[PDB]
């Protein structure tokens, strides 16, 4: 009575009386994230060493190939890549998938916590895909999630029912259901911020880390934590509960993370979970992307620390 | 032409003229990380959920067995053992292993990057062997280093010679030299802290840790990063550069991390890099400690960030 | 544009507008086939060593309980269970399926190649499922295949559309279509018996060996191989040419061969090939089974080899 | 307590107090036998097949880079390669080995067991190095062995105290020993060659079989059994006991197997175990060759089982 990633994603197509589209999209994904997972974890280096006489690059490909051999996508887009990728009329289906391949790669030289992410739309609209397809908030996604290439990889999925962990055996190459309809803690006791650039932060900010710090009813001030890999930092947020933020700053006053493929997909998985997500003064969910390559600020989490800092950004109103 | 963990150490142990006895001990190493690798990866999980037919317990009892039988130890000083354990005549040799089997246990739910940590002393005074024989301080070390179970499994063995860097290829279990050599920037530019403990902070690590965000010259602010795990923490300083600290608070008024196992092989590492290692008041390795558990202060990383900060606590004094 | 097992499954399920039921059940034995192979080339013994401080029956275990997780299966025969597995009727399907999850085992100490056999019935009727549903003659099969643990670990898999192959990618978990629509040559030049039963042959086969081994037209002789493993034996006899025998001896007057969970399987993966496989007197799919652990002799291979064997059968009449 | 192939052969290099330079060749053979079965076993294989981003000639030049590498060689004699390959004298030993880097390679399409050979000895005559010093008979052996890539991946290591087996663990990447100081039951019960050559076969061959089908006293007949692999057919007899044979015929005058690389190795071994290894006329150890790529006819495998053909060899002359 073990549920694997591939019996669960094909219950859920039947549930829902599916094509069979969806499900084949699933599908390449969970493949598409093993091949990364290898590669990663540096599988075959020897041969690069030469015992017998890039990495990011080497994701999008896998990603775009696997997406493409579904015949399930019309219209891909990748952080690594300029222009949405409109698909060939040959393997045309109907989902709309945006995608960061390998996330944190400036981490990758140090070994630290890399993933991937991927949030996945049904084109709405009658006429010849483009770019304009990905161009739909958040609150629009079919499914939605990321993959966490850390100690051991892990494949969280958010979809309309719920949150679900699965964990990859890679001795048998497969996922693994390990946590069913995952809740965030109301309330945490971590807080997760580059501190690096606390002259840039307004003043909302600055007023909550110091709560955490030094806090005025004299509770247990918050450990802090910062990895510098989204997908690290947002599984330890889901995982054992608090609150991560990325605010804007001299680097950009837009914020640094990507709108289409990680803040939604993190978002959803955060709302799904019962945490919140805003950019400080609205829903992430809720902005109408303009440019495929957007940014917005972002902070998520267990929703009684969310709450609280948007206050502080109310009395700074 | 490739090198490996192997063909290096039995070169090593040649060029040393050893009788041979420490190159089966760090044989022995090799094989318990690249054991700790697999189980820290989750391979066969899917037989604890039932397709029918307590990871740093099994850690510590991979590296303890493992350890004996290579007949080339005494004393075994483990984060997880109250008492030193002496392992019996017929299988003694000369060397005292202080070891931390998986540290940042903590972080294993959130799947953060944890290691092994460990140092090796040759037994100096031939009484009995006994726990005094652990009793000494870093400068008396024979070698020291590191395994990351990160994104990927390395391997960090710091010797007399320098320090070096095995990437484990798990395809055919070998670690392959990829980093020869190693030496650490002079200055940095990231800082790592649990700023969470701001409060209780002395004021010179205060001083300084504003001094990066608000660099008095208005150059550009360090970043900050802060994994929560030891290993993961001090790997990146390493190779990218920078400054770690776990200094003395009220929780821990003489810091959290021990001494023999945790601070020691470190501060061993990165010495051997061109790094500094101190405890704000002096250098960690020369300390002569009293208890196999002892707690140490430490600030470690590039030695112009450690000088800084150095030059910050005399002022205070 | 790669096929994996998990994606020809579903478009294969998808074209034929079924349930989703047997595409659950083909999926269910990917996995377990994968579980078993890993088991086979001793992933963990290092563990029953003492690193840290059957096959036959782990098995079928394995097969059992992945099976009845599909939810589409209602009775199960095995070689290892002397009575037929009723489903319980909570995850009752309305498929039947006989198999040898471990066929050669006897060869096991000895390293020699071995594998899994199955053969999927639907349930014909509609009352409660028993042993009675499984005595099907092999005609009635829906699928059935293999999976070779040999050099490498492939899985056949034949449909009423054909054979198709896939092999093992041990590093992704992924089986990959390598052969489609597969064809056995119409001569082959091996022949493939136990010789050690020389004085218990029938005249017929007597006849046959001594025309393979001196050719009355002067023609090159047959070169021979027998590995002990049937799936080894058949598999070779598939992919090179030639013909597989295991006639009537003293070891049982009927063939030691088991029906239902050997023969048919391989006599029908044979037929979808374009090769035959008799008994000598009938077609292996045509005998009506009057107990699942039936035997029955069998030849099977390229058709004018099976062919000129059936010639000197009747010769012999 | 677990002994890996590692320390076993670092503990018998200590022991015959010699100056780690075989023990280096051994630990290179060890890592380049690993890295051929990951290649069989087919990892990486979805590369190949477009997941986008010659066995023998891999495996050849796996042996030859990782053998130079060990710098404890002079002289290498391949199967693969018309003249022997004279190592630079940078990084010259003093051993010479002689091998088969992937042994049965038609069976590689046939996914049968298919192994690697090697033998090694120690340059006698101090001259430049040459093809010469590979021309010693098998009697002047320091060690030899063969790695088989069957269900499970096997190491057979024979010197002059006995034959020891290592089986891989694959997730590990360590070899661990399973059976110590082995020995071949003196009676067998399995006799071993391709009967399709029967028409070729001298009068002793053609006896010996019909007394092995047709016991003169009417006791059981040999089974018979051959898998078309010299290194899983002498692997089954030296573990299950029997004889394996491959005498001289018409296509092959004086053998198919040749001497330095497939028949030496493997009368090492059996000799060490308590088998026998003849040419019919005499031992093959004691054949002084004079061409690399020589022939041999060659019976080995149980005492009794060679001694009775041996007789019947006697009796024809
Ligand atoms: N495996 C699945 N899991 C959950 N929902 C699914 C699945 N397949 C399809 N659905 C749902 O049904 C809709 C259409 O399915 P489809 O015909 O495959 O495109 C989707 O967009 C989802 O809303
Ligand atoms: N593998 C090696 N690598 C570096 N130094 C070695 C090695 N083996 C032995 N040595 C050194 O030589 C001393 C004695 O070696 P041993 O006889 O093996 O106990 C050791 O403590 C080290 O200082
Ligand atoms: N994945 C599949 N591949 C080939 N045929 C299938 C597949 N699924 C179902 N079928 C066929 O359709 C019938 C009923 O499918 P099902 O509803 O799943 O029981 C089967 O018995 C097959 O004949
Ligand atoms: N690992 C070992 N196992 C068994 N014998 C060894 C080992 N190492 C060296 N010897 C023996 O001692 C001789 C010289 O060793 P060496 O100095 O390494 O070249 C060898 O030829 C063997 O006879
Ligand atoms: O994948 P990228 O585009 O290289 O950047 C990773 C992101 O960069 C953020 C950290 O940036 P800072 O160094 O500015 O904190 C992390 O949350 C995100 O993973
Ligand atoms: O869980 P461990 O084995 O005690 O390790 C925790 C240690 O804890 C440090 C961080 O602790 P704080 O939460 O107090 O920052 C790390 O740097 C060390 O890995
Ligand atoms: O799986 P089993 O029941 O142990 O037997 C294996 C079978 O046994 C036959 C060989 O039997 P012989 O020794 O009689 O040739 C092979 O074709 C079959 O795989
Ligand atoms: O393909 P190779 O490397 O030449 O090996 C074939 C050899 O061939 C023998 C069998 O050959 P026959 O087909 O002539 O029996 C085996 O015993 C040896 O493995
Ligand atoms: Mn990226
Ligand atoms: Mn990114
Ligand atoms: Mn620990
Ligand atoms: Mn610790
Ligand atoms: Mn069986
Ligand atoms: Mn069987
Ligand atoms: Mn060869
Ligand atoms: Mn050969």
């Amino acid at each position: 009575n073990i549920v694997t990633l591939t019996r669960f994603v094909m219950e859920q197509g039947r549930k829902a009386r599916g094509t069979g589209e969806m499900t084949q999209l699933l599908n390449s994904l969970c493949t598409a994230v093993k091949a990364i997972s290898t590669a990663v974890r540096k599988a075959g280096i020897a041969h690069l060493y030469g015992i017998a006489g890039k990495l990011d690059v080497l994701s999008n490909d896998l990603v775009i190939n696997v997406l493409k051999s579904s015949f399930a996508t019309c219209v891909l887009v990748t952080e690594e890549d300029k222009n949405a990728i409109i698909v060939e009329p040959e393997k045309r289906g109907k989902y709309v998938v945006c995608f960061d391949p390998l996330d944190g790669s400036s981490n990758i030289d140090c070994l630290v916590s890399i993933g991937t992410i991927f949030g996945i739309y049904r084109k709405n609209s009658t006429d010849e895909p483009s770019e304009k397809d990905a161009l739909q908030p958040g609150r629009n996604l079919v499914a939605a999630g990321y993959a966490l290439y850390g100690s051991a990889t892990m494949l969280v999925l958010a979809m309309v029912n719920g949150v679900n962990c699965f964990m990859l055996d890679p001795a048998i190459g497969e996922f693994i259901l390990v946590d069913r309809n995952v809740k965030i803690k109301k309330k945490g006791s971590i807080y997760s911020i580059n501190e690096g650039y606390a002259k840039e932060f307004d003043p909302a900010i600055t007023e909550y880390i110091q709560r955490k710090k030094f806090p005025p009813d004299n509770s247990a001030p918050y450990g802090a934590r910062y990895v510098g890999s989204m997908v690290a930092d947002v599984h330890r947020t889901l995982v054992y509960g608090g609150i991560f933020m990325y605010p804007a700053n001299k680097k950009s006053p837009k914020g640094k993370l990507r709108l289409l493929y990680e803040c939604n997909p993190m978002a959803y998985v955060m709302e799904k979970a019962g945490g919140l997500a805003t950019t400080g003064k609205e829903a992430v969910l809720d902005i109408v992307p303009t440019d495929i390559h957007q940014r917005a600020p972002i902070i998520l989490g267990s929703p009684e620390d969310v709450t609280e800092l948007l206050e502080i950004y109310q009395k700074h109103a």
